[PDB]
């Protein structure tokens, strides 16, 4: 609902994550529990000694919106939004898009020229089929 876009694999990743400490398994987690899956997290605690449980309380506020309990979008929203936050490679695609545009071929004249730098290089002809020099980018595309 909100950051719609889940994968299969989540759905049973996390899943063990509430699992671990959830013993309902329905797919939704309660707040007790989830407090202690926080809190083993090594996130949140009763800092503030005088509220009930408030730090998580600013968070859970967060988490949901008009529901009760972190449920399979209110979990998934708080666990990818904190996944969301580390990039991963998936800008360089439109990297590749930039460069190697109308071509096949991604040469080291492609990459390392448009300032990508050794770290990327290897990486990226790990990654896509090293076909002589000019990586074949559309193995992405083409599946090979």
């Amino acid at each position: 609902g909100s950051s719609s876009g889940v994968t299969a694999e989540q759905m049973q990743e996390f899943k063990q994550s509430f699992d671990a400490f959830d013993g309902n398994h329905d797919g939704i987690l309660d707040k007790l529990e989830f407090r202690s899956c926080l809190s083993s997290m090594g996130l949140i605690d009763i800092d503030f000694t005088g509220g009930e449980d408030a730090q998580y309380d600013a968070i859970y506020n967060n988490v949901t919106k008009g529901e009760n309990g972190v449920s399979f979008d209110n979990y998934v929203q708080y666990m990818k939004e904190k996944n969301d936050e580390n990039p991963s490679p998936e800008q360089l695609n439109e990297i590749f898009s930039t460069i190697a545009a109308g071509k096949d071929s991604i040469t080291e004249t492609d990459m390392q020229k448009a300032g990508m730098s050794a770290e990327q290089i290897e990486y990226v002809k790990a990654n896509l089929p090293q076909k002589g020099d000019g990586y074949d980018y559309a193995a992405w595309v083409k599946t090979n």
